[PDB]
């Protein structure tokens, strides 16, 4: 079966997803305690066994490193494809290292706050903000997101928008079309699939690309982090 | 200086205490995270270290009972000394297995229920209760304590007392005897100097030879594992 010391740990309450190769003619095992992602590592005498976190001579901490790109991160990936492929309207520089994507309704007050605070960094060209629209807080959020997504430069509309704290005025069509009605659908049930109804409902990546969250308006730290600072 | 991989664990907060051999041709690393024990080993390879908790095929935590019997403790075995050499009265057989000490003042609630709780053990011989008594309580604690010291056969008066829950009637001398007044001053001083000012107080060995404290009643799970079950 599997080494001794290894099964001792499994004891603990700790179950194995995978085994994996490791310096020093060590055996890795990659495993997960509750919701937390572990490594086990079989010594070279083959009778012992460490549960814990190896570092490198650079000081990277490679078990961290693994358990983020094999465990924590994988799952949200292919949200953060249907986001890319959904129809969101463009704030910064295309070519920005930076993407953060942002469910956003015409009637939120953090939506605009939030977008006052991301300035800097999107007017210096380093964060692009991808904002996918929803209507669902006011009667009229329907109607005034297709509005925007109806004028002639939705984007800078939006903009304008959000920087005039939703007094911009607008021209609002007879009707929500076929076509605006898809997107807001199609976004609100991706937000809906990503578990934030609330918005803003903010998606970003880091830590071995990992879908990361934040809802409502981000404090200074979580801002920063979010910018990529 | 210090081997690269574990240098970067001690900026991660680490301080070391000492360097141990291990299995493997791993060298071992006691050290600290603010109060709490950690162990860091060093690959075969010689690039890398691990910090965490090694097991062998018998499935015990070789990290943990190093941890406890080098750095938790140590510092208090010499308070357990002072204990055993400390005038207290002996309840239950000589040769119990299990030893607890207990402060103790004759007005205390408490201090009865727990030699209530405690009788299945000392009747069984498996534990013997050393009290060291003190008169901190009440005005007449002192002067209680001191008959109980002063009559014939203290210890089994002060098993009468306790199991009367305090009813129990005495013969309170004209005044408290110098050595009875030592060995209270004594005690007092000795539980003070363990951090615990309230009766009772209870002290027992455990995780390596760990001074362990209970202060007041014990729930259910505390009281078995202060009486070795």
């Amino acid at each position: 079966e599997l080494p001794a010391p290894v099964k001792a740990i499994e004891k603990q309450g700790i179950t194995i997803i995978k085994t994996f190769d490791a310096p020093g003619g060590m055996k890795g095992y990659l495993g997960k305690y509750q919701d937390m992602g572990v490594t086990i590592y079989l010594t070279p005498d083959g009778k012992h066994a460490i549960s814990g976190y190896m570092y490198n001579e650079k000081g990277e901490n490679l078990s961290n490193t693994l358990i983020e790109k094999e465990i924590y991160a994988p799952a949200g990936r292919e949200m953060w494809q249907r986001m890319e492929q959904s129809h969101w309207l463009l704030d910064g520089k295309k070519d920005a290292p930076v993407i953060v994507y942002v469910f956003a309704d015409p009637f939120c007050p953090y939506c605009k706050q939030f977008w006052q605070q991301a300035r800097p960094w999107v007017d210096s060209g380093k964060v692009q903000l991808r904002t996918l629209l929803v209507g669902v807080i006011k009667p009229e959020s329907p109607a005034t997101a297709a509005a925007i997504l109806a004028s002639k430069d939705p984007a800078k509309t939006w903009q304008q928008y959000e920087a005039s704290g939703g007094k911009l005025k607008l021209n609002v069509p007879a009707n929500v079309s076929t076509e605006q009605m898809k997107v807001l659908s199609d976004n609100e049930k991706l937000m809906d699939d990503l578990g934030a109804n609330v918005t803003p409902a903010i998606y970003y990546m880091s830590k071995e690309n990992t879908l990361q969250q934040a809802v409502g308006l981000p404090d200074q730290k979580t801002l920063n982090i979010i910018m990529g600072n």
